């Protein structure tokens, strides 16, 4: 019986838990709305941050230190970057770097800083939670390494630089953020995405179409994780 | 009296004020060490938080929702873009935008995301607080625009185009981030920086030559603020 988070970084990540549990509590905190929930005798908090590496840590942060959290799952869509990832492709992080945290004029390593590392790894244990999931629901599941930035990602050249720096799978704007909250405050983490667009020429516009059933898809599934914990 | 919270991003931003306080108990949380001090019979939380946005997010949500810090001061160093700023001058932050927060793919103006404002601003009675500070000790200082991103800029062309967009005054890597957590939890913020350098040809060098200095500058100040909080 842990108190779970269940984060998004979008109205649209996390509309359709709150429909599914139907009954649920908010509360007003840090310029946004926690929701309270029973599932099946699990206490949840849900929200999502808005978009964006700041708002992610901040509700992370905010579940964790404020709410109690013990266990967080985040759920939302990506851009692939791994060409065997179709639109609606369902891939957890293993692990995730900070592609646009720069300080490589002295010498680092892109995505280093001191006292951190280049990724921050998920938990091991929600990781194969989520392959006997996958498994038990002949789901498709991929793992892979996130890479995370706040710039949405729709140019080729860009995806392919990061996509060879830190060999990226995917990317998006607040996973990398997210599980190093965790990591910080002793808190194991899960980081699922489905894929809405390719991050190349006009994503945008394959976002906008697929963003909705994308994020009812991994929304589906942290929810089924819910269950086994 | 109010808890106070004095955050910087370095080492060298904090360990002078950690060497005038003398006597303070520290404490490990959050994948760094947290160090609680009265200074004057102010009851005082200080970190350095590690480079970075997301970094400095998560030290200032620590202070406030673990360690119930009811007013937050930033101190630091920055790179100046206003010319007639020079080395060792002192500015604070009437307003600060995230540089590298871009989802224009979708029409949004740089900086800004759904839900939050392309500019967060500072606390008045902080900043008005300050300057009676600098009346009273005879020390120079200006009001400006700070632009936040998670790169070490040392680029004229980068420079001079973050000026033109948000009319920045200095740019560094923490400031928007940690005043957006402070507005969000309703705490009063004070972003302060030092310049250490010019943020272009060369400005690896000039930082590495005056951080330490202009970081004692700025810390002292914010001490010399806690005396009439
Ligand atoms: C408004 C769009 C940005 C949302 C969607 N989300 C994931 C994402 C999907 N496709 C992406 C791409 N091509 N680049 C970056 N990120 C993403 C990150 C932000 O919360
Ligand atoms: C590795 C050094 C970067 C430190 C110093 N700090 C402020 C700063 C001074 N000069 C800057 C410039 N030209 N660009 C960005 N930021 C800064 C931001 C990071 O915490």
């Amino acid at each position: 019986g842990m108190k779970i988070a269940i984060l998004g970084a979008m109205s649209e990540e996390i509309t359709p838990l709150l429909e599914t549990l139907k009954d649920y509590t908010k509360i007003e905190h840090a310029n946004n709305t926690y929701y309270f929930a029973k599932y099946k005798d699990h206490e949840l908090v849900l929200a999502y941050s808005k978009i964006g590496k700041v708002n992610s840590t901040l509700s992370a942060s905010v579940m964790i230190e404020k709410f109690g959290a013990q266990v967080l799952l985040f759920t939302g869509v990506a851009g692939a970057f791994n060409p065997e990832l179709e639109i609606g492709d369902l891939l957890y992080a293993t692990k995730l770097a900070q592609y646009d945290l720069d300080i490589t004029a002295f010498g680092h390593p892109l995505g280093f800083v001191p006292g951190n590392e280049i990724f921050i790894k998920t938990d091991e244990k929600l990781n194969n939670l989520a392959l006997e999931v996958a498994k038990e629901l002949n789901i498709k599941l991929r793992a892979g390494i996130i890479a995370t930035g706040d710039e949405f990602i729709c140019d080729e050249a860009k995806k392919a630089k990061i996509r060879e720096i830190f060999n990226a799978d995917a990317c998006e704007m607040e996973g990398a953020s997210v599980a190093l909250v965790c990591d910080a405050l002793k808190v194991p983490c899960f980081i699922l995405r489905a894929m809405s667009d390719k991050a190349g020429e006009k994503a945008e516009f394959d976002f906008d179409e697929f963003v909705i059933n994308s994020a009812k898809i991994s929304a589906n599934f942290v929810l089924k994780m819910c269950e086994k914990l």
